[PDB]
């Protein structure tokens, strides 16, 4: 796989060349300082396309800084988009656009030039041609109009113009170059969760009417008709004509070299009411209320046999999408984040969710671990400061997502599709939490965090799985959704899985929290109280593994007088309760099942209730007798909903645990305090 | 007096701007990285133009570095010369340029921002008008000729005027600019002292004829009559051009701003051939051997009221002269330095001059001190490592210039002019050496280095004392001229002196080395053999003070049958000889009177002879019995020629020791070895 290097990557036009450079198979590397940008963007990308993406934090002008990007990885191509733009702003500030966007050119193609990287394609920009009109027939401006910017900005992007051209001149065999000047691009990918997410005032028609819809602005301002003109290109558009530079480079022979430059745009002048309308059209709301620069777009057709295909209304609507669902872009109140391993490390943090209220909920992107649940103010699970804590190898698996399959699997061995499995055994004779392929030390993608109402917030993980790299069987997919509903004190989690590849894979995941609800007081688990659903559940032989009996366990029921009360030494359970003891599970997806209570916990000295609810058939219970890593013994419970013990390996049970081509696992838990 | 820092000013236009400044009444700070020039030129400067000119040896892409001088020193102006120049080198590695040239103006001109410095001269190009020929009626080229340059160095200097325009525009109050387009500088200065010194091979039309008629080059390659056209612009008027430039700046108010263009051209376009001619003219000899570029002069005529006054023969001759005098250039074979202080502080160094040879001599900025003397590889002076050493309070002023006034003056006090003067006294009753204002502690200026001649090296360093800042009187320039002759292993010391302001002042300058000529074994002077020229000497009283007779000392002359051997302990000396017995000191100049023999010493353990020759009536001998700082007793021994003790307060000695307003003193030293 070709990685292209995609400088101000997190940023709006970055962003989405990335999802267009990922569908078309290049793997990408972000590096952005994030002067302009969040990390959040590129979080959401790694969803949406369904892969990851290495970020660097990093300022182009740094040359040590980012030379590490090019010690990483093997960069075949560089898109680059990184620099200030503000063309108002370059006119007051013109020596921190001249620094930061020639230095950081050149630093970059310098380090290119050391690492041998010969493709690059350049964000230009339409102002370098200045006002056509100056000259006769000039309009629509052809790449050939005489360029002479008018603003600061504009002579940065005269300048690194030359620069190319200049560099390529002097090693005609050693640089392949593109030279891609935009129009005015608008709108915003049409799943609506990337946009652009200008921070601070927009300066751009677009974005400022958007933030007027959302009442962020009280009034936008109006500046043939008598309008000044523009080609307002759609964001897919613009994104997917770098794809076309690309492989237009990408044509070119290894000892060959070429520096050419392509107008991007639709070749459609708008009147800026125009666009109000068209924009006012789309929202269904009235807002408050150089010449032309249209480009002449034969030369991309023709040669990059590129064109848009979207219009303005379709700009529009998408970025319509994307402002209604982010109406804030993508900073949320109740939203914070932290580095959970080294330094400016994004795809390693803790994400709380309904931040500084009275139900926060902080995920990880190591295990999509639920780091930490606080209940009015106090904290109810067991967790670690950092990811360290998380990669002990005496993994008490605390807080971690468990798969691809939860529990014990009879010698670690099974069968599927006719063909025999060996995992490896960890505990006892047996693989106990999928052992060496525990989801609990893998790496999500994202996530994507929402905040889709009052006291709703979302977050989203997802995970590759892939055969090559595992003891399983397939090429699995998982997502992770977690729904915090801070007025119900509530989290939700629903797991989706599906095979990419393969015929089948055994499947059967949970959530390993530890619950403690006398935190502030109280050395042990000792004084909670305990009712569950029903005390059948599934006998086991020595070493856990089922007999093909149920039997009852003694333990209090919801019906029961008074509530199991756990000691600082005893009872003690490890086991798995069945919700209906008659069932014959079969289903791989229990989503629409019913939402079954079945656990009750409560502390009559924090006063905290704790209630568990799950789609699934059983529920493990487990005291923390054997409380490692960190802990000792009973300092937490675990509760996780889930298939049996061996399911995959009883005949009455591996059916609601065989995930085939084609279908999709689901499952959901809920814990909901009071 | 206002200070103005000049970027790149130890290079070609630099330096010589540099003297067109300081003669215009400003202070120059000269700020290079020495990538294309040496600090040599910058010594001579001092020299050429009496004044000190602090320097920094730093990169302008360096802002640490660079902020230093904005600390050290309140700029009131910079003219910026730095940059990387050529053209075809430009072609073949553009990135340096651009990145070269751009940070580093980028850098000095936010320092300025941030240190409120407003008022800036940039060294543009007539490279930034590329062909003008592309329009009609554009030559010779107007300031308005549209700017199209074709190489990536007219890019960069393109690129940096529109940065100040830019800035301008941004803050038009606070910033005044001078944008000069420099068309073809050619020429030296006409003293010949410094010129072009191209690091490598020319480039120019120029130097490179030179290099040619000097052998430096084999031939020289010939690239309306059949040759490409130019503006030669003598670098005098080029860079007096700058002065007007500055004055032009300076007219506009402290609270407006300006950002305006100038062609620096002669007006004059010049055939290839035709400069040939007028070389060849010049320097006598027959070299082997974009169409236009001529500029438009009005301008600068009408607004700088500036214009060209010399001719292309007068770069011709001027070139010519600095060629013959420095036919390599500043670098010189047998000719090294070395930092004596801290590292980079390049007026704090030790040149030798007739390095690796039979005869090697090295010399201190700090009191034009003679820091060593070898003689077939074996120093025979004593010194020390470096300035530290010197700098010791404890002095036994080893190897220095003394000055004003050698040896004792009566209780620090005289008179003149009918004035009564009282010096710090420091030994005894009396102040020896001048005391606080000895020369042996104070900075010279240069030095000016050159090798006139087969086995000869000069070093001529200068000294300006300010009445201001001394116990003396008047303002005292003085200067040194040292002659090293290999060949003859001989060193001539010339001191000249001459009051710029003042009625007068007492004067008596002499070196104060210590031999040691048998320094491979020995611990002291002890085995040395000494003859004097006359056992008479100026009687002292206890005070070391003339008694006004003279009486004859125990020693060998050079009719003796045997020398006088100086032991570990004694004879001990420390009195003052007379020439002639008879003469009545008139003279203020001895330079032209016999250069007499005065004293032979020589050691038959390392079978060196040491004979001193004076110009001067009388010489000081001390065998250094009361060495300090450093050494012990008699480690060395001295010979001052000078004039008496006391003179100033001796009625019949007075006069020769009094230099008036309007005249010259002048005295001569030489040390010869064999
Ligand atoms: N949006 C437009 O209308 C427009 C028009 C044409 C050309 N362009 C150019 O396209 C590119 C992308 O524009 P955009 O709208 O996505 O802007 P953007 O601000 O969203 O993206 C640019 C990104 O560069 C990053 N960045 C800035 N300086 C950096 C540095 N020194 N090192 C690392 N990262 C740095 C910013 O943080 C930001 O994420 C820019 O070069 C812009 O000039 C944009
Ligand atoms: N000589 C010409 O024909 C010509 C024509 C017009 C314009 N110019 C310009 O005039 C200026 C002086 O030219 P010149 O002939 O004296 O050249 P030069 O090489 O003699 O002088 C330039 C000086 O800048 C110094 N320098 C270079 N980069 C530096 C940096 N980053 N920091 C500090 N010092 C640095 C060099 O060491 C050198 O001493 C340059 O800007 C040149 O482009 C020269
Ligand atoms: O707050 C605003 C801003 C703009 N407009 C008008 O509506 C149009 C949109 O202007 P804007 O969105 O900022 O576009 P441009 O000023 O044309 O500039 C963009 O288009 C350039 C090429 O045209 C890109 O290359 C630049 O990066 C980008 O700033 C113009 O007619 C404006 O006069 C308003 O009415 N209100
Ligand atoms: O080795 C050489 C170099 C040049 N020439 C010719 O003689 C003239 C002198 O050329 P050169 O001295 O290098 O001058 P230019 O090429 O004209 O360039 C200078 O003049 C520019 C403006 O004209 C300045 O601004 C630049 O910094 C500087 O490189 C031209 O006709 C050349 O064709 C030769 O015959 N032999
Ligand atoms: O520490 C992890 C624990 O997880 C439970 O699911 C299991 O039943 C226990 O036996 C122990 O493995
Ligand atoms: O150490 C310096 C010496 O210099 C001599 O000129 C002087 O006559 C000595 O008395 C002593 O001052
Ligand atoms: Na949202
Ligand atoms: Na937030
Ligand atoms: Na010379
Ligand atoms: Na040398």
């Amino acid at each position: 796989s070709k990685i292209v290097l995609v400088t101000g990557g997190a940023g709006y036009i970055g962003s989405h060349t990335v999802v267009e450079l990922i569908e078309n198979g290049y793997d990408c590397v972000v590096a952005d300082n994030l002067s302009n940008s969040t990390y959040d963007s590129v979080a959401r990308l790694e969803v949406l396309t369904k892969h990851h993406i290495p970020f660097y934090e990093v300022d182009l002008c740094d040359r040590k800084g980012l030379e590490k990007v090019f010690k990483e990885y093997k960069i075949d191509s560089v898109i680059h988009f990184a620099g200030l733009k503000a063309v108002g702003e370059s006119t007051q500030i013109p020596l921190r656009y001249y620094h930061n966007n020639i230095l950081g050119t050149v630093v970059l193609l310098e380090l290119m030039q050391q690492y041998n990287v010969s493709k690059f394609v350049f964000s230009s920009s339409a102002t370098v041609y200045g006002d056509a009109t100056r000259f006769p027939n000039m309009i629509p401006i052809p790449e050939e109009c005489p360029l002479g910017p008018t603003n600061p900005y504009g002579h940065t992007k005269y300048a690194i113009e030359n620069i190319l051209n200049d560099l390529y001149n002097s090693d005609k065999k050693s640089w392949k170059f593109a030279i891609l000047r935009y129009f005015n691009p608008i709108g915003a990918h049409p799943s609506g969760l990337i946009g652009e997410d200008p921070l601070g005032i927009p300066n751009n028609l677009l974005p400022y009417m958007a933030q007027v819809a959302v009442g962020r602005r009280e009034k936008l301002y109006i500046f043939r008709d008598g309008t000044p003109i523009r080609d307002y290109i759609h964001v897919v558009d613009l994104a997917k004509g770098h794809i076309a530079a690309l492989q237009y480079l990408e044509a070119y022979n290894e000892n060959e070299g070429l520096c050419r430059e392509w107008n991007l745009g639709s070749g459609k002048g708008s009147t800026v009411f125009e666009v109000y309308h068209a924009f006012c059209k789309a929202s269904g709301i009235d807002l408050p209320y150089v010449l032309n620069l249209t480009a002449k777009p034969d030369r991309a057709k023709r040669e990059l046999k590129w064109q848009t295909e979207l219009q303005v209304e379709d700009s529009c609507k998408d970025l319509w999408k994307w402002t209604t669902e982010n109406p804030f872009g993508y900073q949320l109140r109740g939203v914070e984040a932290r580095f959970s391993a080294e330094d400016m490390r994004y795809d390693a943090r803790f994400v709380t969710i309904g931040a500084g209220t009275r139900f926060q909920a902080t995920f990880a992107n190591l295990g999509a671990s639920i780091v930490d649940l606080k209940v009015n103010g106090q904290s109810v699970v067991l967790g670690y400061e950092n990811e360290e804590g998380y990669l002990n190898p005496d993994s008490a698996y605390i807080g971690a997502t468990i798969g691809r399959y939860a529990n014990r699997i009879s010698k670690g061995k099974f069968s599927l599709c006719n063909k025999d499995y060996q995992l490896t055994v960890n505990n006892g004779v047996n693989a106990n939490h999928s052992s060496i392929g525990s989801f609990h030390r893998k790496r999500f993608l994202g996530p994507i965090i929402q905040n889709p109402s009052k006291d709703v917030f979302t977050a989203e993980y997802m995970l590759i799985d892939n055969e090559k790299d595992t003891e399983f069987p397939g090429d699995l997919l998982v997502t992770i959704q977690y729904t915090v509903n801070v007025a119900q004190k509530s989290l939700e989690i629903v797991y989706k899985g599906k095979l990419t590849a393969g015929e089948a894979t055994p499947i059967n995941l949970t959530n390993h929290s530890y619950f403690n609800l006398n935190k502030p007081y109280g050395d042990t688990i000792e004084g909670t109280e305990i009712m569950v659903r029903s005390k059948k559940s599934v006998d086991v032989d020595k070493n856990m593994i089922p007999t093909g009996n149920i039997v009852d366990r003694e333990i209090a029921t919801f019906n029961s007088t008074k509530p199991t009360v756990l000691g600082p030494k005893n009872p003690q359970f490890d086991c798995c309760f069945v919700v209906d003891e008659n069932a014959k599970p079969s289903q791989i997806n229990t989503l629409n099942n019913e939402l079954t209570l079945i656990v009750k916990a409560f502390h009559p000295d924090s006063n905290i209730t704790l209630e568990v609810l799950s789609t699934e058939p059983t529920y493990q219970f487990y005291t923390g007798d054997f409380l490692s890593a960190g802990y000792e013994a009973r300092q937490g419970f675990a509760i996780e909903p889930g298939r049996y013990i061996d399911a995959i390996n009883q005949e009455n049970w591996k059916d609601c645990v065989t995930l085939k081509n084609g279908e999709t696992y689901g499952s959901k838990i809920v814990y909901r305090f009071s």
